[PDB]
């Protein structure tokens, strides 16, 4: 099932977010959350940590995963555990073993595969895959999504995690493969500003099997793929 | 906000609104639903009236009441209600008096009027219109919804009903005007199979005020208004 949401404002879709947040906190059962780092994110991190969401939610029931990491110190301006840290963890009270970082500081290759394993260790999996609950994803200028980059991407990658590079930066990261994205109950790209309203205006009318981009091939194969916009990113489409 | 939602099959469609339907009736408090007839309610209704829907659904908790009604008694296989008693309410124990059919059978302006107070008197108002929790719509390869046809409908009309007439037969009926469609909750296309396809394109793809349709015009103003597609109903899309 595909599903997107037109939203008329990018805190209404943070605000969204933040409930979804809540009703899985309150099911009971472990649930597997893949963060994002980026804009959106970060806004959702405010609002997760401000009154009510931040003594409403039960944290103890939520595990953060990260889709990608940049290879830095986690107090590095460029770790996105850092920022969600900074924003959200160091302000609500959460036990430490939910947060699963990925560690940037460290030699790369062996990270994937101790992150790798960590997955396949802690959630549920489906065909040795880890199943995640809920993937929150972004798109690049470039339809890039996690560090899953346009030419770069082995769709047949059976890893659940790779090296890959920033495109112009050369900067490491420890990513996600499509494989894991793919097995996800629901992944959720949130793709907001006027800045992204030409790419939105290029997945949503051409077949995917024409575009270079990540975000335009990967999806759910048996949940739900979602696409989370604002008004000035639908723009051209709506 | 809008919400387009693409599912695989149609048994998927009624699955999801079976499920909302499901939610609606845990909240201990009255539930004010519009139903529209047609091959995707009928489809409802029969899933509605299985196992465990049957039994799970808090039906005292749930209002029925009809976007629109044929000017026919209700048990001519014409009426929207008839329909829906033969697949659904005779098949499960629902409060009648939480059943309020348009009455078919009866002088139609007298009826549009009564229809008209019925709705006012017990569903909460917002700027003297009642306010539905859900409306569930249809979208005719003429793009009209409930009995609101191109061509014949007054979108400013600040009446409650009216009484339409069908533009190829006369057949009569009395039906919600744009206005209290525009004061719900959230309202649903419910658009399925591949007779659906191009009429789908042309709303996806064209400004509502270059087009004639009712269904590309009317949305929810402060809420929720939804597409629910199958595969065949987007193949032209998507």
């Amino acid at each position: 099932m595909i599903n997107h949401k037109i939203f008329p404002t990018a805190d209404a879709v943070v605000k969204s977010l933040a409930d979804d947040m809540l009703a899985y906190s309150q099911q009971g059962q472990p649930v597997h959350i893949s963060l994002s780092g980026g804009s959106t994110p970060k806004m959702l991190f405010k609002l997760l940590a401000s009154q009510p969401y931040a003594n409403d939610i039960q944290w103890k029931n939520l595990h953060f995963w990260w889709g990608d990491e940049r290879c830095v110190a986690p107090d590095d301006a460029e770790s996105n555990y850092g920022e969600a840290n900074a924003l959200l963890f160091s302000k609500i009270n959460m036990p430490a073993q939910n947060i699963h970082r990925i560690l940037g500081e460290n030699e790369p290759q062996a990270e994937a595969e101790r992150f790798a394993q960590a997955m396949a260790h802690v959630i549920p999996t489906e065909n040795g895959t880890p199943v995640f609950d809920w993937i929150l994803l972004g798109v690049g200028a470039d339809g890039h999504t996690a560090s899953l980059f346009p030419g770069q991407t082995d769709y047949a990658d059976a890893n659940l995690s790779v090296v890959a590079s920033h495109p112009e930066s050369g900067q490491l990261r420890v990513s996600k493969t499509a494989k894991v994205l793919q097995a996800a109950k629901r992944i959720s790209y949130l793709v907001l500003g006027a800045g992204k309203a030409e790419i939105v205006e290029q997945i949503h009318t051409t077949p995917a099997e024409q575009l270079p981009y990540p975000a335009a091939k990967i999806h759910s194969t048996s949940g739900v793929t979602e696409w989370y916009l604002d008004s000035d990113a639908a723009a051209k489409i709506a």
